[PDB]
């Protein structure tokens, strides 16, 4: 249906071979980014009032009170199905086992005798976290901010979202202890988080994906002093798979379904030693794509994906660590043994039962993932991102007359006197009193 | 001089008193770092040694220092020193080592395993300033971190000629290459790579503007590079309650203002006394500094703030957020469960700012303009990385199913409710 089949990798040129490994490129759109800078001008300068005349020209109801009232909430919790509520009640309940396991032990040493170095955690004071509207509300982004969020101890909990917003999301912003909703979406939102409103607090960082114009404020406002930190910088959706012979077509297609379904820019890839199993897995995917009510968005992402059939299962992990995929998926028969070699993904799912949908909504891990390539030095969301590791050390007399000798020689040696100076000065007071 | 009284500001008055400078940024460096990134990208080496004869007479030929070049620098420095450093690398690796994260694995649900794991960032590159007194110090800790996170690779740049100290430090460390390259275009070469530096995942150490401003575009460029954090101005603030000692609090005010004009210096104590001693000591050991110009220059900006109480310090200190909290009180230790917002905390009236940037054992790489409200002291974690991994069993999936495929349901998402679909229906047959 308008595509390829399949690429052996090793009858590629190593030039082509390098080719795949890449990653499509973003503009910049110096108009984008300029309608961006002046509505986060805009918001700071004028607050609410701001907000409203863009409400205004952007919806046939312009907002009137920005945050959602408790009773609006209750209201649309009774809405929502028993069966939904006590979903999500699974979800969380997993997510917060495994972030609660994310704690870090205490860090308390002596380096040596009397000098004793602590690492500490504070939690962010206040974040922001956004959710987009629309038909399909993607809800469950909801629990997987909130929830880290709360066990982290941040002190202030807050989320915006265009306006009519969703039972759904009402619901799992209540469920997850969320303090204060707001009526607003866009670059707007952003920028009332980053700057404060009237109505909207000022939060220290911003959490949560979203379209083109949320993704340039986030970038913006992380740029700016007056603005806000921000949890990561976006990109497209990725996941590959790695299956061997023994691997089940159908279940391979369906990831790659799953993935593809996120938006038409989604990166789907394929790694197999079996010829055999790709040409399986591309018919399936063939199949089950015309099962799918609106695959439009599905179809498009996958005239971009890539099914390589390899020399073998260590040609597969050596091609995963080189792309770095946001998902991976190792369906083969000895799926945790390869997992050691793994050196870079987002998040791995191991063996057949393991679909990336349990991971999306209720394994417990989080799919707020690095994607793009940050896979090389960032990190899946966690409990860290809603905290900070600050430094403690206090040195005895003891500790600090031992170790006094190596300050001055360092300190001398880069030719900082005033070092130098406020070890003598404590050194020679050590003498006298004692 | 001046002595501040807090409570007799207007609360504009306040907030304006610890306000932090603002941003240049010039244009005129904007568009000169650029320039230089994109032909160090496309010129490599050639463009190198183009603008080594530009700025320093060097006209570097070689950028990797050789191994013969480094045991000449090793055996120039005194005994003295070379034990000095060891004394700080070992207390560095013992202080890092212990960050280590334990691993995480549970079962969040019976057959759901769930774990957290740590990879290192493949390659990194440390950036170490030039100049006649090299601040060597930095090279034992960036790449002892570097070093005990498993980083496969690890290089450092700097302006050529590098000074012994600097060379023998990196050795020590185990850096593996050395370059004589620096300024933005020692950054482009790491964030793109050249024909003798290789491309690294994420840069760190701070310099001069054009390096920090280099580091901001190629941490925003997909072809470039991640960097360790944001640039600023350094801060020291000094809680001192009637019991410190006058000249221990000048000689820490002093030591963060000999670093550059830019330095922030504030000292915060509830008493009007020693907030005057405190001037007096600091005008006495001023006179002293054989480098102290620039000592001066950063006092322009400091404050000597009278609060009314011991918690007004606490109060205050958390609002500013210092990259470096000296709490000279007579209960230190206490105070710090109060304290919010720090890059790192000093306790009692023996631990000098010194300790932390030598031989203690901590990052003296830390976070500061105010970012310290949500980054942190550089430590073991910037050099790696964190990965979930998670298996369910049949059992385990079976259990969860439905939970999934009602959750997949109500965000429209039909594939991903397919996905689960397909594998319970696969079990029910085998069942
Ligand atoms: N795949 C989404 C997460 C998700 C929500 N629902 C299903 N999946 C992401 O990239 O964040
Ligand atoms: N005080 C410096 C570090 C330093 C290097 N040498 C002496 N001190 C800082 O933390 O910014
Ligand atoms: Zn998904
Ligand atoms: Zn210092």
């Amino acid at each position: 249906m308008s595509f390829n089949t399949i690429i052996d990798w090793n009858s590629c040129t190593a030039e082509q071979q390098r080719q795949l490994l890449m990653r499509p490129a973003i503009s910049a759109s110096e108009s984008i980014t300029r309608t961006v800078n002046d509505i986060l001008d805009n918001v700071k300068a004028r607050g609410d009032e701001a907000l409203r005349e863009y409400s205004a020209k952007f919806d046939k109801t312009t907002v009137t009170a920005l945050k959602v009232s408790a009773e609006e909430i209750a209201a649309a919790s009774e809405r929502l199905s028993d069966e939904l509520k006590q979903a999500m009640a699974v979800a969380v309940k997993n997510i917060e086992t495994f972030h609660t396991a994310q704690k870090l032990p205490p860090v308390d040493v002596e380096t040596q005798p009397g000098v004793r170095c602590q690492q500490v955690t504070r939690p962010v004071a206040s974040v922001g976290l956004y959710i987009p509207g629309g038909s399909a509300p993607l809800f469950s982004t909801v629990l997987m901010l909130a929830t880290p969020a709360s066990i982290a101890g941040c002190k202030k909990v807050v989320l915006c979202s265009p306006p009519p917003i969703a039972d759904e999301i009402l619901y799992a912003a209540q469920l997850c202890g969320v303090q204060d909703v707001f009526n607003v979406g866009g670059a707007q939102a952003i920028a009332a988080l980053a700057f404060g409103t009237e109505s909207v607090p000022k939060v220290d960082k911003i959490f949560g994906p979203g379209n083109a114009f949320v993704t340039e404020a986030k970038r913006q406002v992380s740029q700016r002093l007056d603005g806000a930190a921000i949890d990561m910088p976006a990109g497209p959706s990725e996941v590959l798979v790695i299956a061997d012979s023994g691997a089940t077509p159908d279940f391979v297609a369906s990831d790659l379904l799953s993935q593809a379904e996120h938006g038409p820019d989604s990166q789907v890839i394929l790694l197999t030693p079996a010829a055999d199993m790709a040409r399986r897995v591309a018919e399936a995917v063939e199949r089950q794509l015309a099962e799918l009510p609106r695959a439009e968005t599905a179809r498009q992402a996958l005239n971009a994906s890539r099914l390589i059939v390899t020399k073998d299962l260590a040609q597969c992990v050596e091609i995963s660590n080189q792309y770095g995929p946001e998902h991976l998926i190792i369906q083969t028969r000895n799926a945790r043994e390869l997992v050691d070699s793994i050196t870079s993904a987002g998040s791995v799912f191991l063996g057949d039962w393991s679909p990336e949908s349990a991971g999306d909504y209720a394994s417990g891990t989080n799919h707020v993932l690095p994607t793009y390539g940050y896979t090389a030095t960032c990190s899946s969301l966690g409990l860290a991102d809603f905290q900070k590791r600050m430094t403690v050390q206090e040195l005895s007399k003891e500790g600090f007359s031992a170790l006094a000798s190596t300050i001055e020689t360092l300190a001398a040696a880069e030719r900082l006197t005033a070092h130098k100076n406020a070890v003598t000065l404590r050194v020679n007071a050590l003498k006298e009193q004692a």
